[PDB]
């Protein structure tokens, strides 16, 4: 049903190598998981911004956090607001996208703000 778009390795690549991304946001087109968007905001609220409040996405950031260390983070953002039938399509479609991102760190699954918020994130990153 579901096929991974090469633009989702490519981006997230570019992501893990050298400082032209801070954070991408995934989704489903459905048909194919595919890049939202890519951001160099080093702002975590502009994160945040950018997850929707009744959607579902995936993103990956590059978590960094007190030297300093770095962690690549994979989200899985399934708020209660968003319809049932977009939280089953990414549930099921979540582990291909997922399987494909090598090197990830840390994994979140937020279902409301706070579970996503930047000190929550901190904290199960370490």
């Amino acid at each position: 049903g579901v096929t991974l778009n090469d633009a989702c390795v490519e981006t997230y690549q570019q992501l893990k190598l050298g400082k032209k991304l801070k954070y991408i946001i995934f989704h489903l087109n459905n048909t194919e998981i595919a890049v939202e968007k890519s951001s160099d905001s080093v702002d975590y609220d502009n994160f945040l911004a950018d997850l929707p409040e009744d959607e579902c996405r995936w993103a990956v950031y590059d978590l960094e956090y007190e030297g300093k260390r770095n962690k690549l983070t994979f989200v899985s953002w399934a708020p209660d607001s968003a319809k049932m039938k977009q939280k089953m399509a990414y549930a099921s479609s979540k582990d291909i996208l997922r399987r494909a991102l090598t090197g990830i760190a840390v994994e979140i699954q937020g279902t409301d703000f706070s579970e996503v918020a930047h000190e929550n994130v901190l904290d199960k990153a370490s």
